[PDB]
This record gives structure tokens, C-alpha cells and sequence, in this order.
């Protein structure tokens, strides 16, 4: 269930890395522009269960499968990396 475990075993790898961007931001890039703040919490754990258009780069996400204890563990691991 935890973040490190959660981007391997979900399909959140094929499209997302951990230090350079692929097609979308990627891991290093979402926690340097949002570094454990309020509001970047809620805004990230909106945008994986609905979807994120226009703010990172030109492709877009669509609503991937996640509850609301993984969506605040999702969101608290990509703010503050291990
Ligand atoms: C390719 C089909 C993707 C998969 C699989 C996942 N994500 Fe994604 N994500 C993708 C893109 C193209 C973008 C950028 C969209 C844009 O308009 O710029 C994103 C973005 C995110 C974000 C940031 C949202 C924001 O800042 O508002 C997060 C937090 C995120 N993605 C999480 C995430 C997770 C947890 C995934 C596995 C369940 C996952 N993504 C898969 C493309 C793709």
C-alpha cells in the first residue's frame, strides 16, 4: 500500500519516471515544484481519481483507479520522496 510499492504494483510507471519527464512530469519534478505543501495534496489526489488537464505538459491523464487511503498515500509519498 505504500508509495514505493503502490508506483511498481498500479500502472503508474509506464507513463511516469523518477527523475527525468517521459510523456508527463515525473516524480523528481511534482515534489521540486510542490515540496510538502497544502492544497498541492488535495489538488494531486483530485487529479488521479478525475484527471489533470493543462499543467504540467501536452498529454493529459485519465481518472486511474484509487481510493481515498491511497490517494493521501500517493499524495504525501510523491511531496516527500524516500
Ligand atoms: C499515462 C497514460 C499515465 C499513467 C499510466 C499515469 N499518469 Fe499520472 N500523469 C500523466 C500525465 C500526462 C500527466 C500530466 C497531465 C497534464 O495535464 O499536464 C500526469 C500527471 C500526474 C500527476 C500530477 C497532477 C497535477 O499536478 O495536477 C499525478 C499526481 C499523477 N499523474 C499520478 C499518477 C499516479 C499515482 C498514477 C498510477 C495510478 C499515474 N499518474 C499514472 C500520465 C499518466
Amino acid at each position: 500500500q505504500d508509495g514505493e510499492a503502490l508506483f511498481k504494483s498500479k500502472p503508474c510507471a509506464a507513463c511516469h519516471s523518477v527523475d527525468t519527464k517521459m510523456v508527463g512530469p515525473a516524480l523528481k519534478e511534482v515534489a521540486a515544484k510542490n515540496a510538502g505543501v497544502e492544497g498541492a495534496a488535495d489538488t494531486l489526489a483530485l487529479a488521479i481519481k478525475n484527471g489533470s488537464q493543462g499543467v504540467w505538459g501536452p498529454i493529459p491523464m485519465p481518472p486511474n483507479p484509487v481510493t481515498e487511503e491511497e490517494a493521501k498515500i500517493l499524495a504525501e509519498w510523491v511531496l516527500s520522496l524516500k
